[PDB]
């Protein structure tokens, strides 16, 4: 079996973020034109997806981390990762 990745990018340099689920933990590797380095994201999960968008010069990232039947959204809006409001179908 394999580690599971998800990727997003923005701008023209570009910035790239790659999320890897391995052994129940999701971590983040980052590129901004000057080498790869480890990002701040650390959350539990066996499955990962990601999307991002810009508002002006501000990036917003949403990572969807799942274990079992539970998906948790994690939000980056420039000031630390916080849990998002995402909930599944009812
Ligand atoms: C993320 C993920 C984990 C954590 C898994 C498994 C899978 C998995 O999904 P993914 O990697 O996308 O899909 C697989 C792929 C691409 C291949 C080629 C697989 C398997 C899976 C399924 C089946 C599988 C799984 C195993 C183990 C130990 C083996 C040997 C194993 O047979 P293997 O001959 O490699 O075949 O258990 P493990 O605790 O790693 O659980 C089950
Ligand atoms: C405490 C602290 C935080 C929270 C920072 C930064 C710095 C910082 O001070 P310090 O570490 O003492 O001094 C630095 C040192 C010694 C080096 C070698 C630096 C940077 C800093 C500056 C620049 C820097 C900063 C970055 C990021 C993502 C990178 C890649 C990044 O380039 P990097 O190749 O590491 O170069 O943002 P980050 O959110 O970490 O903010 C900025
Ligand atoms: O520059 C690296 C960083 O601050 O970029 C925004 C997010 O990807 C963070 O998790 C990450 O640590
Ligand atoms: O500011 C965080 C938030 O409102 O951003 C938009 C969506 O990702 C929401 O689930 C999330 O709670």
């Amino acid at each position: 079996s394999s580690v599971q990745t998800a990727a997003t990018s923005w701008g023209t340099v570009p910035s790239i973020r790659v999320y890897t689920a391995n052994n129940g933990k999701i971590t983040e590797r980052c590129w901004d034109g000057k080498g790869w380095y480890t990002g701040a994201f650390n959350e539990p999960g066996d499955n990962v997806s990601v999307t991002s968008w810009l508002v002006g010069s501000a990036i917003h990232i949403r990572v969807y981390a799942s274990t079992g039947t539970t998906t948790t959204e994690w939000c980056w809006d420039g000031n630390g990762w916080t849990k998002g409001a995402y909930t599944a179908t009812n």
